[PDB]
């Protein structure tokens, strides 16, 4: 957007759980931002899961997501989480966040044209080194509360550098809910607890349309117990209830 | 759709109610559909606010909607429903069946592009007369539903003659129900409390995907009092819980 002003007030629902994080709130019409913390909002972290957005779409641009409606086929392989084992659509793999999915995908995709897409996105850092299958989930790549914001904005509005119609696809795949007067689009992250001085990161990341108004949102925090998770959605719904929003 | 098979186990939820009606059911990875009756299932009917659906894509192929996020204005005049008195999105207008928007449209779009588009989406009878902005209210245009069934999963598959950006646009605006692994569009009509001895029609079309198959559904019903209008949701909605469906 244009503007952005720190909100210190935006601290009281991060301090009752005792967590250290940042909220962006972007309301399109008054081309204006809020957050808790200024600085943190332009601190740059780990993608994890969030990544699932921009490489869906280069997964269509490039071809290796043949169309709308290709399954990916369950194999037969144990995977890491119970959810993931099973036939998906893109729609189901983003939204039950189906890593080794995309894993494949960013392995077929190849190092010459992520680098080149995520140029075109101004994505984060832009950094993907540690391995083509992972940067984003324990290598080199970071990016901030507020870049996340101008992507998903780019995104809502059509303007990323892909076409309208991988855009689309991509937007309807990450509906989480619908009511006659009210649609959010969102997506969940989370790198794990982490080590010794290096928490993880967790990130819910999004947009409400209510009405004619779109509300852009990111929201992180460090996490090192598994047991905070829910908070990654339950703080930003909080402040978003308040803002009269209702999350 | 592929084959059509009817299955008269299905009238119990239409007999309990007193009602006279027809349901379709097209499972995808299987092409074939089944009916509780086979001769509704191919009677054509006033398309109500269901048109909303063509007109909204053709709306957008002619440019008449400028694009995705085209807010419609309110002018600050009386409408028939307090949920129509204000600004609203695309989707908005679709989901609040806000009719005077749809018939803005439909006059912008005109006659001859009108009469085309349905042609090419082989709409029903796509007889247009009786006024441009108002033949799918109480003019002659008439649908099925084993068309409409055909239509929708024309429209899912991106195969109607439309750009595919803009049945994309129409399609997020169709969604009403999302959860991670089922996701339903759909659109209700209803063409009034019709005229004595000539009732009106109640209808429920659009698609569920559930996990990765996808089931196409068209429901209509004769109705000539608003109170029965609930069935029109209630009776699909147990027909696809008996079969599974969610
Ligand atoms: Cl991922
Ligand atoms: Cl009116
Ligand atoms: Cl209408
Ligand atoms: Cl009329
Ligand atoms: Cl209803």
């Amino acid at each position: 957007m244009g503007s952005i002003t720190e909100n210190t007030s935006w601290n009281k629902e991060f301090s009752a759980e005792a967590v250290n994080g940042v909220f962006v709130l972007c309301k399109s019409s008054s081309k204006s931002c809020a957050t808790n913390d200024l600085a943190r909002a332009s601190k740059e972290y780990l993608p994890a899961s969030t990544f699932k957005i921009p490489n869906a779409i280069i997964g269509l641009e490039t071809g290796v997501i043949k169309n709308e409606h290709q399954v990916f086929k369950w194999d037969g392989k144990p995977r890491a989480m119970k959810q993931w084992e099973r036939d998906l659509t893109l729609r189901g793999a983003i939204q039950v966040s189906a890593t080794p999915v995309f894993q494949q995908i960013a392995r077929e995709v190849g190092e010459v044209r992520m680098q080149k897409y995520l140029k075109k996105f101004s994505y984060g850092n832009q950094n993907i080194s540690g391995g083509i299958d992972k940067f984003w989930l324990e290598g080199q790549l970071r990016i901030s509360a507020v870049n996340q914001v101008e992507f998903l904005e780019s995104l809502y509005l059509n303007k990323l550098s892909a076409s309208k119609e991988n855009q689309l696809i991509v937007k309807e795949a990450l509906v989480t809910e619908a009511a006659p007067e009210y649609l959010v689009h969102s997506k969940t992250g989370f790198s794990g607890v982490g080590t010794e001085s290096n928490p993880g990161v967790a990130w819910w990341v999004g947009w409400v349309e209510k009405e004619t108004e779109v509300y852009f949102f990111a929201f992180n925090m460090d996490i090192d117990n598994e047991s905070k998770l829910p908070l990654r959605k339950s703080i930003p719904t909080k402040i978003m209830e308040s803002e009269g929003i209702i999350g």
